DNA sequence: ATAAAATCACCCGCACAGATTTTTTAAAACGCGCCACGGGATTTTTAAACCGGTATTTAACGGTGTATGAATCCCGTTTTATCTTCCTTTCACTTTCTTTCTCCAGT
């Protein structure tokens, strides 16, 4: 949906663009991290959708 | 360049039918041993053949009235003879990669 200038001005520059490298902290963390999101089991996906959205989105600091 | 008509991959949960994969279990087998059973040589007893005779019990024979066996006509069942096929295989050809041989401009 985009010109090809607008996309090469905005992303394609590399005089104007910003982008994001990938790097790894912890490989313990991740791998758990994978097979809990990525993987064939449902109901540790289903827990931790629930916790993370539903829960710990009324923040109870008000500071 | 305008019209007419078509086709396929993946993501997300859940329930179930079907296809491997371990795991357990009952049957078959092997080695060793002993005593239950059958062979051989005497005693004993009884099953059946044999004479009677008598008293029944069966089968062959002569009428009636059916039930069935061989023949005919079909249609689903299974066999056998008869076509096409995909992987194995090499193989001559082609293509593509690697090393070498010069040219050759510059100093």
């Amino acid at each position: 949906e985009m010109n090809p200038e607008q996309l090469w001005e905005t992303t394609m520059d590399p005089e104007s663009r910003r982008m994001l490298r990938v790097t790894v902290k912890d490989a313990i963390a991740a791998d758990q991290l994978f097979t809990t999101l990525m993987g064939d089991a449902v109901e540790p996906r289903r827990a931790f959708i629930e916790e993370n959205a539903l829960k710990a989105a009324n923040i109870d600091i008000e500071n």
